[PDB]
C-alpha cells in the first residue's frame, strides 16, 4: 500500500539527524539559468526510486548555504531538493514566490539527468525562510497543484492567502524581525479553515533558528513533506496529539490527523 512510502518506519529521534538515503549534490551557477539566481540540488543517490521535490527559499540578504543543512537533512530522508538563491540578496517575498516558481520548473524540466532520474515532478512542495517564508504562501495561493508549504519564521506584508495547499508554519517566540503576533499567526488564521494547517511556535528561539541544525523544524518539516508529498501517513503520529515542550504555540484544525 501507498507507492510514495520510502524509508523505514520513523521515529522521533530518526527525524533529529540525516536520513537512510545518502545525498548527492550539485551546483546550479548563477548564470545557469534565467528566473532565479542558481542554488544547490540536495537528492538521494544509491537508490532507484524517485522521489517528490521541494524547492526552498533563503530569507532576507541570506544565501542558499543558510539553508543547507536542511536541504541535506530533508534529501537525506528522500527528497530532490533545491535551494534557491536570489537575483538579489535584497529580493522582496513576491519575487521569492516568482523564483520558487521558476526553480520548480528548472528541476521538472532542465535539471542534470541524474537529479530528473530521482524525482516525480508530480509531487512538489516548497518551503523559506523568512521573506522566503512570505514567497512560500504567495506560491501556494499562486499554484494549488504544490502538495506541501513550509513557511519557516515568515514574513510578508500580506497577510491573507487562500490557498488549499496544506501548510505548516513554524513561528519563533521571540522572533523580533518577523513577531509572530504580526506574521506567523495572522498568516495562519487567515488561511481557509477548510485547508489543513498546523502552526508551531519554538519557544526561545529568534529569527535565525532556521539557519542552523534544529531538532524541531527537522521533526515538523520533514513530517508535514512525508504526510503531503508522500501520502505518508506514518508521519501523522509527530502532527497529531502533539505534546511537545519544544514549543510552546500549538495550533491545528486537525484535517491531517
Ligand atoms: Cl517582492
Ligand atoms: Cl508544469
Amino acid at each position: 500500500s501507498n507507492p510514495y512510502q520510502r524509508g523505514p518506519n520513523p521515529t522521533r529521534s530518526a527525524l533529529t539527524a540525516d536520513g537512510p538515503f545518502s545525498v548527492a549534490t550539485y551546483t546550479v551557477s548563477r548564470l545557469s539559468v534565467s528566473g532565479f539566481g542558481g542554488g544547490v540540488i540536495y537528492y538521494p543517490t544509491g537508490t532507484s526510486y524517485t522521489f517528490g521535490g521541494i524547492a526552498m527559499s533563503p530569507g532576507y540578504t541570506a544565501d542558499a548555504s543558510s539553508l543547507a543543512w536542511l536541504g541535506r537533512r530533508l534529501a537525506s530522508h528522500g527528497f530532490v531538493v533545491l535551494v534557491i538563491n536570489t537575483n538579489s540578496r535584497f529580493d522582496g517575498p513576491d519575487s521569492r514566490a516568482s523564483q520558487l516558481s521558476a526553480a520548480l520548473n528548472y528541476l521538472r524540466t532542465s535539471s542534470p539527468s541524474a537529479v530528473r532520474a530521482r524525482l516525480d515532478a508530480n509531487r512538489l512542495a516548497v518551503a523559506g525562510h523568512s521573506m522566503g517564508g512570505g514567497g512560500t504562501l504567495r506560491i501556494a495561493e499562486q499554484n494549488p497543484s504544490l502538495k506541501a508549504a513550509v513557511p519557516l519564521t515568515p514574513w510578508h506584508t500580506d497577510k491573507t492567502f487562500n490557498t488549499s495547499v496544506p501548510v505548516l508554519i513554524v513561528g519563533a517566540e521571540a522572533d523580533t524581525v518577523a513577531p509572530v503576533s504580526k506574521h506567523a499567526i495572522p498568516f495562519y488564521q487567515n488561511l481557509p479553515s477548510t485547508t489543513p494547517k498546523v502552526y508551531v511556535e519554538l519557544c526561545n528561539a529568534s529569527h535565525i533558528a532556521p539557519n542552523s541544525n534544529n531538532a524541531a523544524i527537522s521533526v515538523y518539516t520533514i513530517s508535514w513533506m512525508k504526510l503531503w508529498v508522500d501520502n505518508d501517513t506514518r508521519y501523522r503520529q509527530f502532527l497529531c496529539n502533539v505534546n511537545d515542550p519544544a514549543l510552546c504555540d500549538f495550533r491545528t484544525n486537525n484535517r491531517h490527523c
